[PDB]
């Protein structure tokens, strides 16, 4: 387990006004605690990505339909 | 060219103290614009990355000698 590692964060600091619909979308990713912000991340098709205030209904709901990004190893 | 992204950011929020051989990183990513804060971001190998601070000798010494991650589409 190679760890000379120091990740990046990953924020949200502009956030989708237009609601992206659900079958434009893979899975969430949630945003680092250090800069949290109620912020999601919506994985989109063809490396694509969009953040996305939790407090906001539509957020809510696609994020109830979906399941959390895998990561690489 | 599919765009109903708001990208995430980004960011350096905690640094790497111990410096990190230049044989050991394949590239660097600018942190965004947003929350730049003087940080850079060393590519490292199996899909590890480094937050560095570009304040410090061996972080500008090792820039200089490294090219900028290039990305998929
Ligand atoms: C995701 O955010 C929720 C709050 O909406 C929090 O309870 C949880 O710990 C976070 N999970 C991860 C895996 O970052
Ligand atoms: C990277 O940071 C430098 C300052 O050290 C700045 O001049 C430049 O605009 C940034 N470049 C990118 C591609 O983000």
């Amino acid at each position: 387990s190679k760890s000379m590692q120091v990740p990046f964060s990953r924020c949200c600091f502009s956030f989708a006004e237009q609601e992206i619909p659900l079958r434009a979308i893979l899975c969430y990713r949630n945003t680092s605690s250090i800069c949290s912000n109620e912020g999601l991340i919506f994985k989109l098709k063809r490396g694509k990505e969009a953040c996305a205030l939790d407090t906001v209904g539509w957020v809510q709901r696609h994020r109830k339909m979906l399941r959390h990004c895998p990561s690489k190893r």
